[PDB]
């Protein structure tokens, strides 16, 4: 490992090398303000800070307009011409906010202006030069300059030895198990792309050695029916250790062995394998040891260059049917074997190599070259497509390689909310230096959301018992590639971190009598911290909390006992920072529903349809602890049906005469029932796909601007109404007890999102996928991936979808749904 960990260093040193500290484009200093491309780019209030005037100047702005437009536009209210002032030396950023918009991006297409126009709060921005710009994070000279710390041979294609290993012994047994386990066995296992190449073989079973109770000896032979010649390159060794107790047999734990290193020589001689329980267990398997190395070489480059073959009409619709197929998954044996007879006919359809690599019959050495071949002519995949060649499923360099490559034309904004399925990936890279890892590290040094974002997913990566190692080391080069200012704020941040995790748990282990003072004290040591620091907001790094406001600071009366963390801002033109901090609950699952429901906003928003969704943030921090953005001016539909039920028992009234006592006046309460019917649609198709089953009035809120939005993700692909519509929600919708044409524009509003999320079901079915390997309760396999494409209908219409839905929600109104039609 001391030699693949060498080179990994000396790849990094030389990416450094092309991210120079003097390059701005790259190393800026500060986060950029997030956009995501919204269609048809209406106006809008903004309101500029200039230096100098003691009020900032308000003016309208077209959403279309690029933010470099809207700074000239603020400057022409001050300048009468510009050929005194340099326009490039200035910047717009968010108040309160270290965040920069970007130029070259419509006004309408930053996260922080459409998120005003749906809560209709003041759009400030404040004007300055990069000059004046905190560039705190910003690489220096020193980053650079500083290193990086986290005979003869035979080709394997000749090689006609048998692949056979001797597992020898496990050392350091626990005294634990000595009690329990009487004897220990070995699973063998072979596998490439994910899946067993042979039946598993299994050890003799053996109890500890004779004056030796910390050391299990088998000293046996395990022999493979395969050659070294038939061996893939990224072909994977698994050996599972199991206990029998004494007084079904135990899963102590699994080591991996890939067969080739990473300069593509056999494994030979004794090779150590460590796997871990809570303590660290050593594996020794002993491969056989000849007098010369074996190398794998790949075959030899097969140029050709195929276009036009026999066109048969029949079955040129068979393709075109299965091309058009709405992903991989589920594809029979006859289709697979069809489709790749056919695959040179399919050059003009990118996106379906994918379903060809699927449809190979083998990964044989000898029809690797015909593979290539085809992979080196083929069209550019569209960054979302080549998802699917970064999965279990292919594990061969060439392809992942070609998909990476791919990859370099996806936005760092679309990557941003992408990086969870991305750190889960590198665990499909049997080796640490690898094309992914280091587009992942190269974009991270070009974008500090990237990094900030990856450094949180890959540290709660470590915490996994197999794969900790490898995420150790990608951690380490992240940290030394970021730069010291970035290390300091990350330490800060961390520490912030541990603190608050600190309070909470002193907190829900105090009685209920004492417990309000025990937070009081136990926010001494984060009152302290803040005397010592400026910290960034995990949770959103461009928020810097000066001090804690202690008179603010409360517990939320939940199980879980959450913490209402209140922080004052290190800026004067900010805002107070409001986030829950929570133990106790593995908010990983929660993150996953969240991404989803963004993903489909995102989806939703590039074809025109803005469902005026609630998209709030949530940070795994460590195991079972973490940040949770506060939405203010919201609260559970119970506590609105419980606080209207002691006034009135009308029950069709809650909901309604909640929004109007927020907005009274008729233009004001009609805006909100409006935010109401489109969140709602949203809601309820999310709810559908995602299978999240389990909804009731402590698990919905809603937010006093009439927008609905879903928190506790308890449960995910539930398997076994749908959503439910009450008589007071369909009220709000109609505006009335009888149903309206608003009532239509709900339902039109359901269906058309319903499909909009259809024409993406491999997007959502790959995003779930790569999620599988990160151990969430509900996702561990491809069974759990088959309700949530089930539930999309695919190989039906648009017109047949919508009749499906139109059910869905005629279903869900219970015994009010006789009233509609
Ligand atoms: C008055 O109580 C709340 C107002 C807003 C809240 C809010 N709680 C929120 N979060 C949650 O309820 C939650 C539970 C489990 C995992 N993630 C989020 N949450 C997320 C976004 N906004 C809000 C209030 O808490 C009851």
């Amino acid at each position: 490992q001391n030699d693949e960990v060498a080179a990994f260093c000396q790849s990094i040193m030389k990416l450094k090398t092309k991210f120079p500290y003097t390059d701005h484009c790259t190393n800026p200093g500060y986060l950029l303000s997030p956009v995501t491309v919204q269609r048809n780019m209406a106006s809008v209030k903004v309101s500029i800070e200039i230096e100098g005037l003691q009020l900032p100047v308000t003016f309208t702005c077209d959403v279309s307009s690029t933010v470099e437009i809207i700074i000239m536009q603020a400057l022409c209210w001050v300048h009468d011409d510009l050929n005194q002032v340099d326009v490039g030396s200035y910047i717009l950023k968010v108040c309160g906010q270290e965040e920069v918009l970007q130029n070259n991006h419509c006004l309408g297409s930053h996260e922080h202006i459409q998120n005003c126009r749906k809560w209709d709060t003041e759009i400030k921005l404040q004007l300055l030069t990069l000059s004046a710009m905190c560039q705190n994070l910003a690489r220096t000279a020193e980053d650079d300059e500083a290193p990086v710390d986290l005979r003869n041979i035979k080709e394997a294609w000749t090689a006609t030895e048998q692949l056979q290993f001797t597992v020898y012994a496990a050392h350091g047994i626990s005294s634990n198990w000595v009690s329990n386990y009487e004897k220990y066995y070995l699973i063998c296992s072979l596998s490439h792309n994910g899946k067993d190449l042979f039946k598993p073989i299994q050890s003799k079973k053996v109890g500890t050695y004779k004056n030796a109770a910390y050391l299990i000896k088998w000293d046996e032979l395990i022999i493979f029916p395969i050659q070294i010649s038939q061996l893939p390159l990224e072909s994977v060794l698994h050996l599972t250790l199991f206990g029998v107790l004494n007084q079904g047999p135990e899963a102590l734990g699994k080591v991996s062995l890939t067969l080739f290193d990473f300069k593509r020589f056999l494994t030979c001689g004794t090779k150590l394998a460590y796997l871990w329980t809570s303590e660290r267990i050593v594996l020794q398997v002993d491969f056989p040891s000849p007098a010369f190395d074996i190398i794998y070489t790949s075959p030899q480059i097969d140029r050709n260059i195929i276009k036009l073959e026999t066109l048969e009409s029949d079955i040129k619709g068979k393709l075109l049917d299965i091309i058009h197929r709405d992903s991989s998954f589920g594809l029979s044996k006859e289709d697979k074997v069809f489709l790749w007879e056919n695959r040179y006919y399919c050059l003009k359809h990118p996106n379906c190599l994918p379903k060809i690599l699927a449809s190979a019959p083998n990964w044989k050495w000898a029809n690797l070259a015909k593979t290539y071949s085809l992979l080196h002519q083929w069209p550019p995949l569209c960054p979302l497509a080549a998802l699917e060649l970064l999965d279990a499923k292919f594990a061969d360099q060439e392809v992942r390689s070609l998909a990476v490559s791919w990859m370099e034309a996806i936005s760092d904004d679309e990557l941003a909310d992408l990086l969870p399925q991305f750190v889960q990936a590198l665990k499909y890279e049997i080796y640490l230096n690898s094309s992914l890892v280091r587009f992942l590290l190269s974009r991270a040094l070009g974008n500090i959301q990237i990094a900030h974002s990856l450094y949180w997913l890959l540290k709660d990566a470590l915490h996994d018992t197999h794969f900790g190692s490898r995420y150790e080391h990608v951690l380490g080069a992240l940290l030394s590639v970021g730069g010291k200012g970035l290390r300091e704020e990350l330490s800060k941040q961390m520490k912030l971190v541990q603190l608050l995790g600190g309070v909470a748990e002193k907190v829900r282990q105090a009685s209920g009598s004492t417990r309000q003072v025990v937070l009081q004290k136990s926010m001494e040591r984060v009152q302290s911290f803040f005397l010592r620091n400026k910290c960034r907001l995990p949770l959103k790094p461009s928020l810097v909390a000066k001090e804690l406001n202690i008179k603010s600071c409360s517990f939320f009366s939940s199980n879980a006992m959450p913490l209402k963390v209140t922080m004052v801002n290190a800026d004067p033109l900010g805002e107070e920072i409001n986030v829950m901090f929570k133990v106790g609950e593995d908010l990983r699952q929660d993150m996953l529903a969240l991404q989803m429901i963004k993903i489909m906003d995102k989806i939703w928003l590039k074809e025109g349809l803005d469902l005026r969704m609630v998209i709030f943030r949530c940070l795994s921090t460590g195991r079972d602890r973490g940040m949770v953005e506060l939405v203010p001016a919201s609260d559970t539909l119970r506590k609105i049906q419980v606080e209207y039920g002691v006034t009135g028992s009308f029950k069709d009234k809650p909901l309604a005469e909640w929004l109007r006592k927020y907005n009274p006046s008729e233009e004001e309460y009609e805006k909100a029932s409006e935010n109401f019917i489109y969140s709602c649609a949203g809601c309820c198709v999310a709810t559908y796909v995602l299978g999240i089953c389990d909804r009731h009035n402590d698990n919905i809120m809603l937010r006093s601007t009439g927008h609905m939005f879903h928190i506790d993700f308890g449960k995910f692909l539930g398997h076994a109404a749908p959503f439910v519509l009450t008589s007071d929600m369909a009220y709000v919708i109609n505006g009335g007890e009888k149903p309206t044409i608003r009532f239509q524009l709900f339902v039109d509003l359901c269906c058309q999102a319903y499909n909009l999320i259809r024409k993406q079901t491999n997007l959502f079915l790959n995003l779930l996928s790569l999620m599988i390997p990160s151990g969430l309760p509900e996702l561990t396999s491809i069974q759990d991936l088959k309700y949530v494409r089930d539930a999309l209908q695919p190989q039906t219409t648009d017109a047949e979808a919508t009749i499906f839905f139109t059910r869905l929600i005629e279903s869900s109104l219970g015994s009010i749904a006789t009233k509609f039609n």
